[PDB]
């Protein structure tokens, strides 16, 4: 064939936050030298549109470029089901590749939000995981972060934490998990932590967890 | 060009236990009506191997069959990191195809396994969630399973519980947890739940964790 064409989702955090702004992206591998010419047509719902922005191109050590379209959205177009559809077309290309996206299907579904202290046996070490269990949520596009109220003398980097990815339950809903590594001096003082959940089901897409001693 | 070949590594807990037999797995998709002939050789580090099984085609909806090439293998060989071949030939190939297929390479690392009760906002609900967490290894080849001393009248069907796929951690070494849902009675009556898990690096490749109230 030719090239091949992958298509992006915004971000979940910028489709929740007011203070950021999600954007749909278009991806164009496997273009040629002899013809590196690329358009692109977006089409919200079967509506063109022609906001969407074209950065440059770059070349790759496979001797291939790479065209993108970025595409801002609105937060409540996404949120409430809108189809985003990129339409690609180059020689290469018989008939041009047309993509789309969209927000998964179903009535979304609140999480909830469980901190769980460190084990006993773990006090052994000096890194101890702090918990924030996340369950019962539709769809998967979630975003999780952690807060605490220790100085920087405590945490002169910031905070070291990991999340899993969203695991399908037995009820058709989504949870996940997400540890945060503390010393044990930081946890035994009081300090406050915070589990930060950002979701769709939640009332102003928020909800915060704490945990402490 | 024509078929498409496909090789995966054998389930982490059957090279773990005796009792199990691991296998690796050589699939073949795309073989054409035209041409339903398939071949198969097996090389375990160069070596030539001819206990490997096929298994009978299967139809596909698209019209496309499927043939499977199993080839058992010794727990200790693919531990010890020997090198596993696929090779597969078709008349609608212009030269065989061969892939290869072995144990992620590195030190391994002894996961340590911590057992976490519920919190206690989820006892309003009925259904509560005891958590395991497992952190620490290398490589992410890993088994999970829950037990219980529950009999039947309590749990007719079996324990309920999904484990979330392996992150890697900030040390180089990967963490997941394994969540179990339980009546909340069940927890209050004393039952004793144990958090089995399989690692390469753990003594016997097997540990236990408990978990009661
Ligand atoms: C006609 O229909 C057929 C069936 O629908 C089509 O077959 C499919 O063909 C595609 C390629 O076009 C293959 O894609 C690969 O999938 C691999 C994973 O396969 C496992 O998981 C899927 C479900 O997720 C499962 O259906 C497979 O059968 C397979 O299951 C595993 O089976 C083994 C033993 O059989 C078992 O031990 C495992 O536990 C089990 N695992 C699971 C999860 O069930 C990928 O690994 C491949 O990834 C490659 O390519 C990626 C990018 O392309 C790259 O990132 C990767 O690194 C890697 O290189 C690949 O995606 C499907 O497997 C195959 N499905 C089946 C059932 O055969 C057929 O293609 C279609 N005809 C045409 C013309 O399209
Ligand atoms: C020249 O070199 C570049 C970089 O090495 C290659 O770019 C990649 O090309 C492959 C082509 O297959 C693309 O593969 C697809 O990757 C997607 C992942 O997107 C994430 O990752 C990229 C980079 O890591 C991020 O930029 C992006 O924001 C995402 O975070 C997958 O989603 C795709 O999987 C889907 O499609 C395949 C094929 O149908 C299915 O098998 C899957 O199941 C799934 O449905 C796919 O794997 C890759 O995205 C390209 N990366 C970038 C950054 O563009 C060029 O391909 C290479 N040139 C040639 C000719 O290959």
């Amino acid at each position: 064939g030719g090239p091949s064409v992958f298509l992006f989702p915004p971000k979940p955090k910028d489709t929740l936050m007011i203070s950021r702004t999600p954007e749909v992206t278009c991806v164009v591998v496997d273009v040629s030298h002899e013809d590196p010419e690329v358009k692109f047509n977006w089409y919200v719902d079967g509506v063109e549109v022609h906001n969407a922005k074209t950065k440059p191109r770059e070349e790759q050590y496979n001797s291939t470029y790479r065209v993108v379209s970025v595409l801002t959205v609105l937060h409540q177009d996404w949120l409430n089901g809108k189809e985003y559809k990129c339409k690609v077309s180059n020689k290469a290309l018989p008939a041009p590749i047309e993509k789309t996206i969209s927000k998964a299907k179903g009535q979304p579904r609140e999480p909830q939000v469980y901190t769980l202290p460190p084990s006993r046996d773990e006090l052994r070490f000096y890194q101890v995981s702090l918990t924030c269990l996340v369950k019962g949520f539709y769809p998967s596009d979630i975003a999780v972060e952690w807060e605490s109220n220790g100085q920087p003398d405590i945490f002169p980097n910031g905070l070291n934490y990991k999340t899993t990815p969203p695991v399908l339950d037995s009820d058709g809903s989504f949870f996940l998990y997400s540890k945060l590594t503390v010393p044990y001096p930081s946890w035994l003082m009081g300090t406050r932590f915070s589990c930060s959940v950002m979701h769709e089901a939640l009332h102003n897409h928020y909800t915060q967890k704490s945990l402490s001693l």
